[PDB]
């Protein structure tokens, strides 16, 4: 796997042992071959599992998530798929590694499509070498893989609402349940019912996912309601898994506002990680997967992979060069290579806006290249009447960092900005000035 220009997609079932078995043997031949090395985790719940795989091994960790004293000696570095993105795009030297390995390399947050682009793209230069660890590459087909202990599938209408009767089979279980929902607001609703079923439930989502994950170690449980974050590596014992089979696909209208469209099916690699939570364990065949709905490739046209092109028209490769797409997952955009490139001060202000600013990367995008400037937030307000944002059945309101109370309207609307309370609080925040 470690000579130059080679792309291996470690493409072993889930629960196979990829991260746990494989992934200390190539850091060891790695060190031994003097590769200055990378190691991609997708969450900082699994950077702190990796460092358990890979307990002893000259490793530096590049993430707060793990406490170890370094020897300052280490040439294998790991840090998570987004710190990688993000020191590319900042003034900071990033090396360039020998070998590339991601963990968990299906993850399809716009970070972890451009760096599968930036490391393809090195290897396709002849510079690098890359391991790519994913049970489901791009445009697998199967939801169904293999696992460690036959799996009980069964095809089923499950809820997405409160629920009265019709759905005993879901709280008659004595097990422990992960039930994937496509979104936030509809996790509330279920968990709500299950909650007043007297079932003890945690919800995970991305902004919540490592405070969260750890209660399920600290407390018992019978239900945790999760997002799709739950397919990066999660792992739960769990006999059951509920899967909606849906999500909200982001999608640009006329290049000029972000919806959340859907729920509608999920892809058939998101099906099999979200199954691929179970049948995990040799000695406990018939763990059950209870699924609402087909797949179809909802993959294309989401502006995960146009957000990925906007990160990666901003990174330095090689003279005015830009990175490619990792060819599987290349056509799931209709974008012109180079058309989000910036000028430095434009792209400095685009970074700050997702980093500090915490933005989505394509309204991060539209406010840069208007040439707009970090700490301007008159753009939040001059929008259309139909860009009102509402809290509550009444338009949103902020004091402005002015002390005037204005309407939330901003100029460029993405529905990721308010898809959930917490959501539309830290855009408040930021429409008032306040980071
Ligand atoms: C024990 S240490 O020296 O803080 C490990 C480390 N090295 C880093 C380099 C860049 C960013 C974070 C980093 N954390």
């Amino acid at each position: 796997m470690l000579k130059k220009k080679q792309l291996t997609v470690l493409d072993l079932h889930p629960g196979a042992g990829k991260t746990r078995r494989v992934l200390p043997e190539i850091v060891r031949e790695a060190i031994k071959k003097r590769l200055r090395t990378v190691i991609l985790a997708p969450t900082r719940v699994v950077a702190a599992e990796m460092e358990e795989a890979l307990r002893g091994l000259p490793v530096r960790y590049m993430t707060t998530a793990v406490n170890v004293t370094h020897s300052g000696t280490e040439i294998v570095d790991l840090m998570c798929h987004a710190t990688f993105t993000s020191r590319l795009l900042q003034p900071i030297r990033v090396p360039n590694y020998n070998l590339n390995i991601m963990d968990e390399a299906h993850f399809t947050d716009p970070s972890s499509i451009a760096a599968r682009g930036y490391i393809s793209t090195r290897v396709e230069m002849g510079e690098a070498a890359a391991i790519f660890m994913t049970a489901t590459p791009p445009g697998t087909r199967d939801a169904f893989p293999d696992s460690n202990s036959p799996i009980m599938d069964t095809e089923v209408e499950v809820p997405e609402r409160a629920w009265s009767s019709g759905f005993d089979w879901v709280t008659d279980h004595s097990g422990k349940t992960v039930w994937f929902v496509p979104s936030v607001r509809n996790g509330n609703e279920i968990a709500a019912c299950l909650t007043k079923a007297g079932k003890r439930v945690i919800q995970l989502s991305r902004k919540t996912f490592e405070t969260e994950f750890q209660k399920t170690k600290n407390q018992e449980w019978d239900f945790v309601i999760t997002t799709d974050i739950s397919e990066m590596g999660a792992n739960f014992k769990a006999d059951r898994v509920i899967d909606s089979r849906r999500c909200l696909k982001p999608v640009i209208l006329d290049g000029e506002r972000v919806i959340l469209a859907g729920p509608m099916p999920v892809t058939h690699a998101s099906a099999a990680q979200r199954r691929g939570r179970i049948g995990r364990n040799p000695n406990k065949p018939g763990d059950e997967y209870m699924y609402g709905g087909g797949c179809a490739e909802t993959d294309e046209g989401h502006a995960h992979w146009l957000e990925a092109r906007m990160l990666l028209d901003n990174i330095y490769l090689q003279d005015g060069l830009i990175a490619s797409l990792y060819r599987p997952e290349a056509d799931k955009v209709a974008a012109i290579e180079g058309e989000f490139k910036l000028r430095t001060e434009q792209r400095k202000t685009f970074v700050e806006l997702m980093k500090r600013g915490d933005l989505p990367v394509w309204l991060a995008y539209q406010v840069a290249s208007a040439g707009i400037t970090y700490t301007d937030r008159r753009w939040c307000f001059d929008g259309t009447t139909n860009n009102t944002i509402m809290e509550d059945s009444v338009p949103a309101e902020v004091w402005t960092k002015y002390g005037e109370k204005r309407v939330l309207k901003p100029r460029w609307m993405d529905a990721r900005v308010c898809s959930d309370h917490a959501a539309l609080k830290s855009f408040k925040e930021f429409a008032a000035g306040k980071r």
